[PDB]
Formats: C-alpha cells, sequence, structure tokens
C-alpha cells in the first residue's frame, strides 16, 4: 500500500507525479505537467484505498490537481482517478478529467478527459 | 470564492458532501454516498482555484474520496472534477470518476463515470 | 420500444436530434447543436437495443454525429452514449465524448467530456 | 480517409474491429469484443470526417455498437469516439462510454468509461 504508491512517478507524456501515500489513506505531493499551460510544480492532495484486496486486484486511488502555483493560473483543475498494481512493472493506470472555469454559456465545453500510465522508470 | 464553497452542498441524489475551502486552494471534509457500496462519512479532500477570474467564469476544483471509512470498505474511489458557480442559485457541476480495484483481466472495466451537480439546497 | 425513440428530442441547450429507430436496432437521423462550431443539421447514426429488458431498465442506445456538413467542417466527432427511458416524462439520458483531430502533441487534450439530457418537450 | 480507415483493427484487449468508410463519412461494419457478456460480432455504425485537415493532425471519427446479435444481448452499448492517425503506426485512438440498461435507481451506476487503441496488426 503506501509503499508500493509512495514515490515518484512518470507518465506516458513526461509529467512528473511525486506523491506520499499517508498511512489512512490520504495523497500528498506534487505534480509537473509536460503540456498544457503548466509550468514548474503545482500542490496535489486526494486518496487511496488503505486496505486493499488480497486477490491480487488494484489499488483504487485517486488525486487532484488546480492549476495554480506562484508562476501561472491556469483556471483548471484535473482529477486522476484510478487503481495501483504492484509487481515486477509496478503501475497506476488512470483516467482524468480537467474542468476550466468556463461561463455557464460555455460549459458543455468545460470539461477535457483522458488517460495517463504512471511507470517508475 | 472561500466562503461560497465552503459549506454542506447536497447533489441530484441525495448524497451530502461537507467541504471546507481553505486559503491556499484546499479543499477538506466529508462525503456521505445516499447510494452504493457507502454507509456514513467518508473522508474528502481536494484542491480549488482561488484566484479564478472576475468575468463570469465559474471557479474550477476537485476532490476524491476513497470509500473505505471505520463501517466499510468498498475498495474504490472517486474524483469530481468540475467548477463552482456563486450567487442567487450557487451550485457545484460536476463530472466524476469512479475506479474499483480489479484484477488485470478485470481493469478493462474498473471506472464508472457519471456527473453531479450539487446545489446548497 | 421502436415508437418511443423515434421522432425529435431537445438537449438542455436547446439542440435538435431527430432520429428514426428501425426494428433491428438502428439510429438514423439529423443533429443540429445550438452551439459550438456548427450550424443546421449534421448527419447521424446509432444503434439501439431492441430487445431491452422487461424489468423497468431503460434502453442503452448510442449514437455518433461528425459535424461535417454542406456549411462547415469541425473536424470534429461527437458520441452520445446513454439510455432511454419511456413512459410520462420519457428521456433519453445520455453522456457524451467530442473529439477533435489534433496533432500528435495535441492528442492528449483532443477530447470533450459531458452529458446531455434530451426530453420531447 | 477511406482508404486509411476501412479495414481490419485491433486493440489492446485483442478485440477485431472491421469497419468501412463511406465516402462522405459513413462507418460500418462489426465488432467482436475479446472481453464482456459479447461473443461473436456485433453490428456496428457511426461517423467520420470526410475531409479532414491537412496540418498533419488526426481525423475524428466515432462509432456505437449495441450488445445485442443472434447469440446474446447485454443490454449495453457503447460508442468509441477519437481520432485516426495516418503514418507507419497508423492508429486509432479512442475513449468509449459503455452505458447498459438500469433502472432510474442505478441510473448512477450505468456507464462505464475507458481507451481502446486500435492498430493494423
Ligand atoms: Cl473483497
Ligand atoms: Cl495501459
Ligand atoms: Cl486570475
Ligand atoms: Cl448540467
Ligand atoms: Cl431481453
Ligand atoms: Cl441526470
Ligand atoms: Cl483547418
Ligand atoms: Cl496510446
Ligand atoms: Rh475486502
Ligand atoms: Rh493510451
Ligand atoms: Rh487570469
Ligand atoms: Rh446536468
Ligand atoms: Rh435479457
Ligand atoms: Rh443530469
Ligand atoms: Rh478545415
Ligand atoms: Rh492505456
Amino acid at each position: 500500500d503506501q509503499a508500493g504508491i509512495t514515490g515518484t512517478w512518470y507518465n506516458q507524456l513526461g509529467s512528473t507525479f511525486i506523491v506520499t501515500a499517508g498511512a489512512d489513506g490520504a495523497l500528498t505531493g506534487t505534480y509537473e505537467s509536460a503540456v498544457g499551460n503548466a509550468e514548474s510544480r503545482y500542490v496535489l492532495t486526494g486518496r487511496y484505498d488503505s486496505a486493499p484486496a488480497t486477490d491480487g486486484s488494484g489499488t483504487a486511488l485517486g488525486w487532484t490537481v488546480a492549476w495554480k502555483n506562484n508562476y501561472r493560473n491556469a483556471h483548471s483543475a484535473t482529477t486522476w482517478s484510478g487503481q495501483y498494481v504492484g509487481g515486477a512493472e509496478a503501475r497506476i493506470n488512470t483516467q482524468w478529467l480537467l474542468t476550466y472555469g468556463t461561463t455557464e454559456a460555455n460549459a458543455w465545453e468545460s470539461t477535457l478527459v483522458g488517460h495517463d500510465t504512471f511507470t517508475k522508470v
């Protein structure tokens, strides 16, 4: 649990997700994206399942990054929702939703969707 | 921005979402689902845009709930991703993602997608 | 099942969705968006469950619109995926996905997600 | 356009998507999934952009499969929404929504989301 997820992961875009698993389920750390209106690190927070199953299933988790730091504000936030798989090629497989603040008139087009896969190399 | 988010919020299912918005952009609270493999409050955390634009744009935000508490463990996690719209009929408009831990053969079906709209009611 | 789907349907944006449901499970028609880079009818096609269960369950269905007609080309496509619920206040409840053609560097942001609920109005 | 997309593709699960691009934008063919309540082929229909851009961007497309054939009915339908990329390693990169028919009471959990990548080998 804690041991697996805690640390540095990298997705297929080159972004760098540096997280610490609390013992109770807390997720805390930072996020630097390779693309988008984004530069340097951003704060992130979320949760994972701290007593996950033994049947060889992944560990369900989820975190969120609001795209504002000491450099820029993108008026957006994405949530990654996924599950952590251990073993030889450990991965965190996710899908995500990026909502950016709009007027009610562009609400229809406020949310992008996607998938990021995170490995340790 | 920080008063308008903070407090109790109810989605279209009857779920109760109690959240505190810090001044940095941090979200903390509890979520209680009306539906699903859930009962009582579950801890939540998220992030939001503490400097949203001043143009009638909503305020982007995310948060996560891992469906484990003292009472049960659904081995799953939801992230909600949307925007907050203040004023007379303030709402929090989300789309969400729920991943449950599955086996590798079952990963293709591990994730539900939906939308929740929250009102102060 | 085939009468209840066929006809004119309006989402929460004012868009008009004219569809014919064949007896095999086929959907044909036109879609006219109230929003976006669109104007006049666009051709649509989809599929539905022509033997939905008899247990109060809705009727699964999908359809696609490529945003090219005689008038303009947004180089993009939406699929709607939901269920039809008959009776007094019949609705078609969708979530949708809109992909626009992008470059490879831009693929991560090529896809919008949303929901549309259709009423006979 | 037509030339690229028309034919046989395979996703990362082993499913077999056999499609024909109309000259106007029509998509027609069959779908055999490796997983899920699915056996043999199912009819599919959809649309792609028939005059796509020249700037090296993908071709936006979308299709739908209702999971009923002469063998079984899964009371579900998925829509794939994505874009076709030509060149050496041609791919159709998609995300999808599988909605299954539910009572209004399980509507919240009626729709799964995912991503399939289709290549020619
Ligand atoms: Cl279990
Ligand atoms: Cl993967
Ligand atoms: Cl600002
Ligand atoms: Cl809405
Ligand atoms: Cl049946
Ligand atoms: Cl709804
Ligand atoms: Cl162009
Ligand atoms: Cl890919
Ligand atoms: Rh258990
Ligand atoms: Rh991929
Ligand atoms: Rh600004
Ligand atoms: Rh809504
Ligand atoms: Rh049946
Ligand atoms: Rh709704
Ligand atoms: Rh053009
Ligand atoms: Rh993948």
